[PDB]
């Protein structure tokens, strides 16, 4: 049965505001030799095509180990940093898959508080995998929804706002609301004052305005059909969700 000695450390992939992550290799059968991402430290075991998979979970005194998929494709922030902005084609694909994974987490009563390009990883194929979720009861200020800035609540709706921020950042290379310091940024989010860059298609602009509604109740995704509201938006017209789910759609970018 399970034990940290069953995994040899290869490299310290990194560390966040909630632990450290290592690239490990299991030395015990039946998956001996297999590479995994080990995190050392709230529902953590989710099964979905676009949500990172938890393979093992054990507690070594003082800390809890989490063995997850090792995603080789890096993160969206890193790729954004290099490309400075994605084409709408690429954005539509990444956001479509994120929509499915996000809606699924929601069904499980999970709020994706830390939604941002940094937490969206790509596998060797190019399909995304959401990571660092699991919070049911609760960061990067630029991605905070207005009801969250004003501590007026934090529901599934807040995730759709953040989803809109991610779309804007991937399409323009810039954040929609940002000031000189955290305080100015929070104040800018509250006004929900937004200039639409002119190179954005009318479909993209429409989806963005629907997502950036100050009131969580009028924001796209706030029922009745919930997530279906967004999946049925004209921006995703050319998207076949069935095949997307089956990872049938060929990703724009490959690593
Ligand atoms: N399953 C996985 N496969 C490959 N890399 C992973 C991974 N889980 C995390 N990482 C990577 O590990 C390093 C740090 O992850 P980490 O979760 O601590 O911070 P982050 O950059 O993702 C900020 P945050 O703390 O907000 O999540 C990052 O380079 C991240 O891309
Ligand atoms: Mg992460």
């Amino acid at each position: 049965k399970a034990d940290p000695s069953h995994f040899e450390l290869l490299k310290v992939l990194g560390q966040g505001s909630f632990g450290k992550v290592f690239l490990v290799r299991k030395v015990t059968r039946p998956d001996s030799g297999h590479l995994y991402a080990m995190k050392v430290l709230i529902l953590a075991d989710v099964n979905h095509p676009f949500v990172v998979k938890l393979h093992y979970a054990f507690q070594t005194e003082g800390k809890l180990y989490l063995i997850l998929d090792f995603l080789r494709g890096g993160d969206l922030f890193t790729r954004l940093s290099k490309e400075v902005m994605f084409t709408e084609e690429d954005v539509k694909f990444y956001l479509a898959e994120l929509a499915l994974g996000l809606d699924h987490l929601h069904s499980l009563g999970i709020i994706y508080r830390d939604l941002k390009p940094e937490n969206i990883l790509l596998d060797e194929e190019g399909h995304i995998k959401l990571t660092d979720f699991g919070l049911s009861k609760e960061g990067t200020v630029e991605y905070m929804a207005p009801e969250v800035v004003n501590r007026q609540g934090h529901s599934h709706s807040a995730d759709w706002w953040s989803y809109g921020v991610l779309m804007f950042e991937m399409l323009t290379g810039s954040l929609p609301f940002q000031g000189k310091d955290r305080k100015e940024t929070m104040t800018l989010i509250l006004k929900a004052k937004l200039g639409m860059p002119q190179f954005l298609s009318t479909e993209a602009q429409s989806l963005l305005r629907a997502l950036f509604k100050r009131n969580p109740a009028n924001r796209l995704g706030s029922g009745p059909d919930g997530a279906e509201e967004i999946k049925r938006h004209v921006f995703y017209s050319t998207i076949d969700w069935n095949k997307l789910y089956r990872r049938e759609i060929k990703p724009p970018f490959k690593p």
